DNA sequence: ATGATGACGCT
DNA sequence: AGCGTCAT
């Protein structure tokens, strides 16, 4: 009772921009806005493969990974945007432009977590005391809170969102015990004013809409997010969990997604989230783990620990081409003529990072993937990043990997290459 | 024939 | 050091 933690100590949000890239191509051209739109990689084959898709085209049924011809099929009038190809490869410098723009954003109001391209974690622990000190004691007004979701409102004793919305908040907000600072919920409130005021500086200052979660932890900060999405905010309060989670498919939560959940599922015979409360610690432990065990017993009690780290920029720069089928790389002169394209796109996506972050790369890891191998990497060979030059970091990558080649003769390569990948790591101060 | 490519755990 | 997992 008295020394349970509830992990309630911090204030935890997640910031994900609504279909991002395709925002980024809606805000360059007019002509796309408000409109079904994805944005495509490629062309020729199937009409490219869609990795971003707006709301009014999902309302057809249009996803990522489909294929541009086949989304056409479901939604006619789909309008298209591609991706930039450069060196005979995808090229997202626009998008890592878009993100920096709304990075830099999020940072004036505490440190962030770069998570993604589109999204970023922030603990306003911090910045929700010092506004709590400084409202006085005020009342918080629904009209502090105009696009967010309390998770589980409304309850008990209007037929369309927005009035269900108004409805849920009303209950929170006047339930809410404002003359204790100590509160957790009352802690979550403030957070998600802050968060207003954060999307709201997103959107006036670079024209992209977003949507976020507000709770204790990141994992259900990350939940919430996705709850309401497009452009609304959700907060999952420590008390919103049970209910939440009593249903809520093991799948759903971030790391639980793959082969770990599945055998959560199987091992234990659960579906939901919530089913895990039943096993102690050790018995999760002794199937999962020690580190999964406790990660679990926690979590499903809505308890997770891990910090916002301090990091507004990528640990890596990296780039990569796959070769998919008769399209594989079956030659030395083909390998290296790509290796250098991928180096060459890195090299000057370093020297700008050098120039902004005040940083270099000092490792080169080299991944390739073989013919027949389902595998992400077939193999990975790492060597010393010494000079930002795209024809030494291409030579080297040959080097590391060359001895992968089982062809008899010189100018062939077998089995031939589905994949090559280069990636910079191991940053230091510059 | 998804693709591009990013974080991070394990040994 | 190099491989596996999860992600989207
Ligand atoms: N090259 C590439 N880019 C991708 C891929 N998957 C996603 N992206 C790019 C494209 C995405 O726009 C961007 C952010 O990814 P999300 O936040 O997971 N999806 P979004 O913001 O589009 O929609 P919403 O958040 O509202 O559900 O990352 C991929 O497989 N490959
Ligand atoms: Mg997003
Ligand atoms: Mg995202």
């Amino acid at each position: 009772g008295p020394h349970m933690a509830t992990g309630q100590d911090r204030v935890v949000a997640l910031v994900d921009m609504d279909c991002f890239f395709v925002q980024v191509e809606q805000r360059q051209n007019p002509h796309l806005r408000n409109k079904p739109c994805a944005v495509v990689q490629y062309k020729s084959w199937k009409g490219g493969g869609i990795i971003a898709v707006s709301y009014e085209a999902r309302a057809f049924g249009v996803t990522r990974s489909m294929w541009a011809d086949d989304a056409k099929k479901l939604c006619p009038d789909l309008l298209l945007a591609q991706v930039r190809e450069s060196r005979g490869k995808a090229n997202l410098t626009k998008y890592r432009e878009a993100s920096v723009e709304v990075m830099e954003i999020m940072s004036r109001f505490a440190v962030i977590e770069r998570a993604s391209i589109d999204e970023a974690y922030v603990d306003l622990t911090s910045a929700v005391q010092e506004r709590l000190q400084k409202l006085q004691g005020q009342p918080i007004s629904a009209d502090l809170l105009p696009s967010t979701y309390i998770e589980g409102l409304p309850q008990g004793p209007t037929v369309q969102k927005e009035g269900m919305r108004k409805q849920g908040l009303f209950q929170w907000l006047d339930s809410l015990q404002i003359d204790n600072l100590t509160s957790p919920d009352l802690q979550l409130t403030v957070g998600a004013v802050i968060v207003e005021e954060m999307r709201a500086a997103i959107e006036r200052e670079t024209g992209f809409q977003c949507s976020a979660g507000i709770s204790h932890n990141k994992v259900l900060a990350k939940l919430a997010c996705g709850l309401n999405k497009p452009n609304r905010q959700t907060l999952v309060s420590h008390g919103s969990v049970p209910q939440l989670f009593s249903q809520m498919p093991i799948r759903k939560i971030r790391s639980l997604g793959g082969k770990l959940g599945a055998s959560v599922i199987e091992i234990l015979g659960i579906e939901y989230m919530g089913e895990l409360t039943q096993f102690t610690e050790s018995q999760l432990q002794s199937h999962f783990g020690e580190k999964n065990g406790s990660w679990l017993y926690a979590m499903c009690r809505g308890i997770e620990h891990d910090p916002v780290k301090p990091r507004q920029l990528p640990k890596t720069i990296g780039c990569s081409k796959n070769f998919p089928g008769k399209t594989a790389l079956a030659t030395r002169e083909q390998v290296q003529w790509w290796l250098l394209q991928l180096a060459q796109e890195l090299e000057e996506r370093l020297t700008k990072d050098r120039n902004d972050n005040d940083r270099v790369a000092t490792q080169l890891v080299v991944s390739i993937r073989v013919q027949g191998d389902k595998r992400l990497s077939s193999l990975r060979r790492c060597c010393a990043l010494t000079r930002y030059d795209a024809h030494k970091m291409s030579h080297d990558a040959f080097t590391v990997i060359k001895n992968c080649n089982t062809s008899g003769i010189q100018t062939e390569w077998s089995p031939p290459l589905t994949m090559l990948f280069l990636c910079a790591t191991k940053f230091s101060a510059s």
